C-alpha cells in the first residue's frame, strides 16, 4: 500500500525470544523490539508508543488474531487507529530484519540490543534515500 | 539550542517510578517511558533506539554522570552519538509533561500507559504546528 498513515505489524521469534516489528509501508522504515512475551499488554503498550510518535491512521497484521484482545482494542480505540483492510492476505521484513540482526549479532550480549542495531541499521541504509529519510519526507509532505 | 540533531535526555521519578525522556530541542517533540530503574543499561538501550529512528548527533543533560557507564558510552560510540557540549547548565518539559501524565492519570491503570498517553497528547496538540509535525518538518528540511 502508499497512504502515509499504514503500519504493518507483527512478530517474529528468535533465539526462544519475541519480537514486535511495526513497517510503516510507505517508506519501509522499521520500529522493532524484544518484547518479554507474545501478549495483548505488549503490543497495546507498542502502538500506543508507535501513535505518539507517528500519525497512526490504519494498521494491518498477518496475524488478525493478535488483535482480539481488550486490551489492543483499548489502546487503539484511545489513540484513534483502525484496523486496515485494504491489504489482503496471500515485503518480508521478517527474513531481512533477521539477516541484519545475524550480520550484528556478535556486536553485543544481548538479543534487544542486536535488534535495535539491526533497526537502525535498516533504516540509514541509502538504496537513493533511506527507509528513515523516506518516512520523514512522506509524513512531512503530507502535513503541507 | 536550535541544530536538528541535538537531543535533551533525563529521568523523572513519579510513583516511585522512573521515567526516562528524551527531548527534540529544536522541535519539543518528546519520547518518554517508564523503566525499571536508573541505570546505564537502561540508558544505553533507550539511545540505541533513539539513534535508530532519528538523525541523533548530540546529547545532552541535566545530570552528567547519567553519561560515565560504560555501556552509555559503548552506545553512542556505536551509533555516532556525542556529548552536546553547547547548551550551558543553569524548558522544564519534565514538570509539564508530569503535568499531562497527571491529566490522563485515570485513563489507565499503569503508569507506563499514562506516560505514552501523555506523549501522544504533547505530540499532537497544536500551538500553530504539533511538536510532532514541527520535528518531521525540521528533519525533513534538514535532508533537501
Ligand atoms: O551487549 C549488550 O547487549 C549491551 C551492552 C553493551 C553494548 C552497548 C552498546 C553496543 C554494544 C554493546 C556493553 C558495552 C560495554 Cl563497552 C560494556 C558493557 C556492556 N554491557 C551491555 O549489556
Ligand atoms: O491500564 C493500563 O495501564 C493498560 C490496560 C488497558 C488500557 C489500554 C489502553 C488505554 C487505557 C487502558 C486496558 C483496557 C481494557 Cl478495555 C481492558 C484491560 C486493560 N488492561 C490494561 O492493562
Ligand atoms: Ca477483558
Ligand atoms: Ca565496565
Ligand atoms: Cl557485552
Ligand atoms: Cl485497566
Amino acid at each position: 500500500d502508499c497512504s502515509p498513515g499504514i503500519w504493518q505489524l507483527d512478530c517474529t521469534h528468535l533465539e526462544g525470544k519475541v519480537i514486535l516489528v511495526a513497517v510503516h509501508v510507505a517508506s519501509g522504515y522499521i520500529e522493532a523490539e524484544v518484547i518479554p512475551a507474545e501478549t495483548g499488554q505488549e503490543t497495546a503498550y507498542f502502538l500506543l508508543k508507535l501513535a505518539g510518535r507517528w500519525p497512526v491512521k490504519t494498521v494491518h497484521t498477518d496475524n488478525g488474531s493478535n488483535f482480539t484482545s481488550t486490551t489492543v482494542k483499548a489502546a487503539c480505540w484511545w489513540a484513534g487507529i483502525k484496523q486496515e483492510f485494504g491489504i489482503p492476505y496471500n515485503e518480508s521484513m521478517n527474513k531481512e530484519l533477521k539477516k541484519i540482526i545475524g550480520q550484528v549479532r556478535d556486536q553485543a550480549e544481548h538479543l534487544k540490543t542486536a535488534v535495535q542495531m539491526a533497526v537502525f541499521i535498516h533504516n540509514k541504509k541509502r538504496k537513493g534515500y533511506s527507509a528513515g529519510e523516506r518516512i520523514v519526507d512522506i509524513i512531512a509532505t503530507d502535513i503541507q
